[PDB]
């Protein structure tokens, strides 16, 4: 596994965005990413993939928009986010890369498929 293959982790801080509070980034922080990082199937979506030292040669070659839930709630922690949006689509887009990635039925998948349902259902419940 050629050292140089991960790339490095996606931006969490740009000090040039605006930052405002809402009680949407609030649920998004304190309800939904806690109640999936806690889950039982959470453990590989809490990081970056490390191509390296989970011998995923193809991983950066596959998927060029990577996200996992570690650097989503160091978006939600600095600000990043303007909207519940555009946080939503970076739990998208991390289900997504999983599916696109693998096989489907393989076990990440069925993995991620429970997380997704999970998100889903936390999602409804955004207020107002
Ligand atoms: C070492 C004991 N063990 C198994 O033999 C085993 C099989 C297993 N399967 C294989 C069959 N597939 C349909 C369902 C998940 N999941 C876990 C499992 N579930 S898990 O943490 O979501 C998991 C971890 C690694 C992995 F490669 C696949 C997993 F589903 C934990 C522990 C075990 C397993
Ligand atoms: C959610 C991001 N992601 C993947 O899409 C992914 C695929 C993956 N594969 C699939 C191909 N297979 C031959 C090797 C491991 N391992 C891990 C992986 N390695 S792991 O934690 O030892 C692991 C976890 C669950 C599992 F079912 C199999 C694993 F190898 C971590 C994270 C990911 C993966």
């Amino acid at each position: 596994v050629p050292r140089g293959s991960n790339p490095p982790p996606p931006e969490t801080s740009n000090p040039n965005k605006p930052k405002r509070q809402t009680n949407q980034l609030q649920y998004l922080l304190r309800v939904v990413l806690k109640t999936l990082w806690k889950h039982q199937f959470a453990w590989p979506f809490q990081q970056p993939v490390d191509a390296v030292k989970l011998n995923l040669p193809d991983y950066y070659k596959i998927i060029k928009t990577p996200m996992d839930m570690g650097t989503i709630k160091k978006r939600l922690e600095n600000n990043y986010y303007w909207n519940a949006q555009e946080c939503i689509q970076d739990f998208n887009t991390m289900f997504t890369n999983c599916y696109i990635y693998n096989k489907p039925g393989d076990d990440i998948v069925l993995m991620a498929e429970a997380l997704e349902k999970l998100f889903l259902q936390k999602i409804n419940e955004l207020p107002t």
